């Protein structure tokens, strides 16, 4: 736990300069004040001096220091936070994507929007994809899963094809975003 105190004193000193120069922030200054108060309290019960602590924090932190992507959005944050429900649900998991749709839709023109990253000429990772009807109704969703594996473009295109097939079954004309038309 002494290492945590070393990092604490070192980070306090390196944060001192931010208030020493830039626009600063009154809560930031109060945080620094209460910080150094608690750090004096620690150094009292730990015994060691701060001049013998920041030097150790330097060598304890410096070792922790370390492909040109963008971000396209077809949906707003609201368009991905909106609630919904599938009356007759039809869902599964594929690789690392949760596919769901509503089977109770028919003869509806559907539009697929998506928000995701992009590298070079193709996708990298999908944040969310939902299916809307021309009358503004959510019917399908391809959500990412909290898995360490992840996903790339091939299985993403496969999931989109699965969704399009499941929708096109019930006489539903289905089209994708011009973005997905360009990248999938």
């Amino acid at each position: 736990t002494v290492s945590s105190f070393q990092v604490d004193c070192f980070l306090w000193h390196v944060r001192k300069r931010f208030a020493d120069q830039e626009l600063g922030d009154a809560p930031f200054l109060d945080r620094l004040r209460a910080d150094q108060a608690s750090l004096r309290g620690r150094g009292s019960t730990l015994g060691l001096d701060i001049e013998t602590a920041t030097r150790a924090g330097k060598q304890i932190v410096e070792r922790i220091l370390e492909p040109a992507s963008r971000y396209l959005t077809d949906m707003t944050l609201e368009e991905m936070s909106r609630d919904w429900f599938m009356l007759m649900p039809k869902q599964k998991v594929a690789g690392s994507l949760c596919i769901r749709m509503d089977q109770a839709i028919m003869d509806k023109n559907i539009i697929l929007k998506a928000n995701f990253s992009v590298i070079f000429d193709r996708l990298e990772t999908l944040i969310l994809l939902r299916a809307f009807t021309e009358e503004g109704a959510i019917v399908g969703e391809i959500s990412p899963l909290p898995s360490l594996p992840g996903h790339t473009d091939e299985d993403v295109k496969n999931a989109i094809g699965v969704l399009i097939g499941g929708l096109e079954w019930n006489d539903n004309t289905v089209r994708v975003s011009e973005t997905l038309q360009r990248f999938a």
